[PDB]
Formats: C-alpha cells, sequence, structure tokens
C-alpha cells in the first residue's frame, strides 16, 4: 500500500514535532521519513506510550504527541492514518 521510496523523501519538522525528534535524536535541518519515523517510534518506545501488552494501540493523551497528532490514542498497525498525522507537522523538501 505505502511504497518503500516514501522513507527515502525528505522533510522538516515543525517546531513542536522537532521538539520531540531532539529527545531522541540529534536536531537535523531536514530528515528523511525513514528518520522521522524511527525517532517518532523510538519516542513512543522508551516513554512506554506503547506497551505490546495492550493490542497494539499507543496511548498519547498524557504526552504531547498527543498533542502533535490531534488524538488520544493510536494504533500502530494502522499506517495509512499515521503518516497523515505526522505530514499534518513537517513540510516537504
Ligand atoms: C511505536 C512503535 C514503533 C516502534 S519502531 O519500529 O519505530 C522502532 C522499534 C524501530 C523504534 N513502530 C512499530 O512498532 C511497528 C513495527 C508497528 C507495526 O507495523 O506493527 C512499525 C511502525 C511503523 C513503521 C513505518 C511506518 C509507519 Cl506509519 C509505522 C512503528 C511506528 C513508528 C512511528 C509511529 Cl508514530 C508509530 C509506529
Amino acid at each position: 500500500q505505502i511504497p518503500a521510496s516514501e522513507q527515502e523523501t525528505l522533510v522538516r519538522p515543525k517546531p513542536l514535532l522537532l521538539k520531540l525528534l531532539k529527545s531522541v535524536g540529534a536536531q537535523k535541518d531536514t530528515y528523511t521519513m525513514k528518520e522521522v519515523l524511527f525517532y517518532l517510534g523510538q519516542y513512543i518506545m522508551t516513554k512506554r506510550l506503547y506497551d505490546e501488552k495492550q493490542q497494539h494501540i499507543v496511548y498519547c493523551s498524557n504526552d504531547l504527541l498527543g498533542d502533535l497528532f490531534g488524538v488520544p490514542s493510536f494504533s500502530v498497525k494502522e499506517h495509512r492514518k499515521i503518516y497523515t498525522m505526522i505530514y499534518r507537522n513537517l513540510v516537504v523538501v
């Protein structure tokens, strides 16, 4: 459904997203989506907003991530929706 070439595209996170990304990776002016997805994913795991015990759902209503995505929770398996939420927070280069 989602082509792998999409992970090579270049983007610039908006201020709030950049704040989240910097807690897990070095600050950069331009990121590849592969980088954005990893840092976002790593932020979710280190903060345990995703417990492998709780059937694929990430709970973020008590986190900045919830403010970024505009939702209290979401499934890690519904990738199309994740991309749409992430793009609301970045600008394509
Ligand atoms: C928070 C969970 C992270 C950890 S992880 O792999 O990124 C890693 C362990 C490498 C940090 N994560 C996953 O667990 C995965 C394996 C969940 C799944 O599809 O079964 C993949 C997921 C992912 C990867 C690429 C693109 C999308 Cl939209 C989602 C990806 C993910 C990345 C960002 C967001 Cl916002 C949501 C889910």
